[PDB]
């Protein structure tokens, strides 16, 4: 698809079984979810965005559907305000920027 | 162009009669920008995404050319890890995302 930047790009995405919006976002170097329970091993990590740090678990190998493409990766999890989709995972679905 | 997304979107732009490198960030509402003097007045703001809320001064109806398209619009200056255009300009040079 082509997605305008009108408003905020969000998508359904399919993860560890849930149906979720999540933001398709370039500037995020890494896929950052909003605090769910995920099965599995993790690992602590700190992120840094516009108001400072947040704690997140990260997760590897989480396979991830996003509208229809099929991906798996690193996904954080923590205390985001909204459900972050980023190039570790835009990259696997094929996702540019186009101007 | 078509910028794919392995690494990070960092482009050139122009402001001011300065050159600045800032990433393409659809997960931005708004464009802001690390601080620097700009000319004209401007207003107090919060914004705020992971980490909470900073201050910044919003510029109104300022040029950017961005990559080479140009954009005329509010630019916000504050303590952003990284120079940041948003949806605000990135809808301005024609910018989607496709996939
Ligand atoms: C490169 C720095 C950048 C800040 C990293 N983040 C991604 C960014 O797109 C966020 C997304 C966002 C939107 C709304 C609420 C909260 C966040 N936008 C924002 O924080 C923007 N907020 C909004 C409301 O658009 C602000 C910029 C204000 C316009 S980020 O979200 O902080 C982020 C994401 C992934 C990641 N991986 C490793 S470090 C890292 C940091």
């Amino acid at each position: 698809p082509q997605i305008t930047l009108w408003k905020r790009p969000l998508v359904t995405i399919r993860i560890g079984g849930q149906l979720k919006e999540a933001l398709l976002d370039t500037g995020a170097d890494d896929t950052v979810l909003e605090e769910m329970n995920l099965p599995g091993k993790w690992k602590p990590k700190m992120i840094g965005g516009i108001g400072g740090f947040i704690k997140v678990r990260q997760y590897d190998q989480i396979p991830i559907e996003i509208c229809g493409h099929k991906a798996i990766g690193t996904v954080l999890v923590g205390p985001t305000p909204v459900n972050i989709i980023g190039r570790n995972l835009l990259t696997q679905i094929g996702c540019t920027l186009n101007f």
